[PDB]
């Protein structure tokens, strides 16, 4: 059969690259393909964007894997290098990299590198992660003005903690500590991630870091999904039927007899599980595709099996596709049904999970 | 690699088959290995108990899996097999299958094979998930034994639905429709998986289906450990902290602003995140060890990080060991720490995480 599958549009990841350009028009677009591209596929994900200005990971490890596969575009290494003896691999690569720490920038200072490299200070301005606080930015901005290992100039960037809250003043508040701290400074400035972009039009600067919008999933946590800005999503969770029962009133289902039949009926058992990465907290009623048609999920998540109630004389068959999120069925309503973020739902998944690309 | 990490120890494995062994002494072993071996590795899993009787996996992709890495022990196929154009790769593999619907009965009724195939009759005794049902099943069973194909005689599988719930007769009944059925019919008798293992002896029959508890870690929700069984802990589950910051009272933590500091402290970064497999659901206060001493996760898991509360003077950075759980620290306390299955804990975890495999 087909089991549990991962069906990615070519298509829609070319659109909303294009759709975010409309929407951030005078800034450079970093890819942020973390994570193996947020459960899409590193490599491929990249491959399709040959467009992108830049690409964003978290680690070196996922940015020389770009380079493996063929990618060739700068790379921004989103948290910096973890190792000084990091610096000569990223400096043959061109790899660019982000600068929070004292490790970073005395390894910088000593290295002994064939070439210079782009560098962007991370500021801290609110999120309090990574970045180098206001009070010590300005003596620690200075010394990589003084490298020989740092291509000048020295590039600014920065991150939001809750630009998904337009109501609460936090964005406001980091973009103006970004702005004090920018002021007569040269070089690129960067703060806005996929809601700075939507919400935002303030915090594009020069370049933009799309992340779950580039798949087509909104970053919000209203019921807001992907297409309320113009984004395709990319996308899907597939698998199949590998079974339909008859089952009776009465009868409970799963582990646990977490959900018991109020009716006769027949129930359908998906291939997924959240040994491939579906949420084991999905509660009964969640929503699944069976050949197009909305059907409720019906008891405990397994490792490897899903229940569904399909209805008494339901006609469906071992052998039916399945969609888990998709066409027909956005992520963010499985992220509202179930309470997990759409974030993790795309990205928490298995190696189990086929890859399929179209388009 | 000094970031995500995942570090399998194959002697406690080793220790765990036997020790499961004393517990059922009369019964052969099903080194239950779907879904990447529960997070610890398929193919490794396999060849580090080349003592098992037998090996069990979800689907076919993972039975095939184990053969093309040289993996020769009987496998048995739980769910059975999905298309019916694969009884010749079952057979010719020597892959053992459940049959629990017409589909697959059908199948073998008219395939056209080399050899038969070894099968295990799958009954519903209550879980209502896969399995033929009571009224059903005799009907079923006795074109099973007129088979060709199958190799004479047909076993008999099942599954609790609660066997970690004793006080609630559920297993009691599942029993003894299980007996009720086997009574008069040869072929091996199956219905125990870890918690049927560990806390009812009757159910052990001819084979047991150890999984969870394969790998040291408890099938109850009762705040008991593998080690509350003789069972060592195989998954360890590391990385290190890539930055130590100040931070100051009143400051706010990661998306959300979650956590908000009610002192002057020092923060540390892990290199984990959900994009790697740990909970997004962590809630502050979650444990963590560094340098082999515990602090609490403050503010919200991201894709790739996690910041923890070290303090004020502490002296740890960037560099510093972090382990998420294992030695020190049970999958179990985690958690109950989260609210989070210990099943789906160690298995939905992504292929960022690099594996490591100790003795
Ligand atoms: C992951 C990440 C992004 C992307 O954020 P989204 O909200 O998914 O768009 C951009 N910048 C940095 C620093 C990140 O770590
Ligand atoms: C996965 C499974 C098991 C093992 O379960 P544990 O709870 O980890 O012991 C055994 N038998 C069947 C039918 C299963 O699907």
């Amino acid at each position: 059969m087909q089991a549990a599958t991962v069906v990615i549009n070519r298509r829609a990841l070319r659109h909303n690259l294009q759709r975010l350009r409309e929407l951030a028009p005078a800034s450079k677009m970093v890819a942020v393909v973390k994570a193996n591209a947020y459960g899409h596929g590193l490599l491929e994900t990249a491959r399709t964007l040959p467009d992108a200005d830049a690409f964003g990971v978290a680690r070196l490890e996922e940015a020389l894997r770009l380079r493996a596969g063929g990618i060739t575009k700068p790379v921004l290494l989103l948290e910096g290098f973890f190792d000084a003896r990091d610096l000569p691999t990223i400096s043959a690569q061109h790899f660019h990299t982000a600068v929070h720490n004292e490790e970073q920038l005395a390894a910088l200072e000593e290295a002994s590198l064939d070439e210079p490299v782009t560098v962007w200070m991370k500021l801290d301005t609110g999120m309090h992660r990574l970045g180098v606080r206001p009070e010590q930015a300005e003596a620690f901005y200075h010394r990589l003005t003084q490298c020989k290992n740092v291509r000048q100039p020295v590039n600014i960037v920065s991150h939001f903690a809750r630009a998904d809250e337009p109501k609460c003043g936090a964005t406001e508040k980091q973009l103006a500590i970004f702005n004090t701290f920018c002021e007569g400074k040269p070089g690129q400035r960067s703060i806005a991630a996929s809601g700075g972009i939507l919400l935002w039009p303030q915090s594009h600067f020069d370049w933009v870091r799309p992340g779950i919008i580039l798949y087509g999933v909104s970053p919000l946590k209203d019921r807001s999904t992907g297409a309320d800005f113009g984004c395709q999503p990319v996308m899907s969770l597939t698998s199949s039927l590998i079974a339909v029962r008859e089952h009776k009133a009465g009868e409970p289902v799963g582990y646990g007899g977490t959900w018991v039949s109020e009716r006769d009926t027949r129930l359908g058992v998906v291939a997924m599980g959240y040994g491939d990465g579906y949420p084991r907290a999905a509660p009964s009623g969640t929503p699944v595709l069976v050949n197009g048609r909305e059907v409720p999920i019906v008891g405990r998540v397994a490792m490897d099996m899903i229940c569904v109630d399909l209805g008494p004389q339901a006609q469906d068959k071992a052998g039916d596709p399945v969609i888990l999120w998709g066409e027909g069925l956005p992520v963010e309503r499985i992220a509202e049904m179930t309470k997990v973020s759409a974030y993790e739902l795309i990205t928490r998944l298995t190696s189990r999970v086929a890859m399929k690309y179209v388009d």
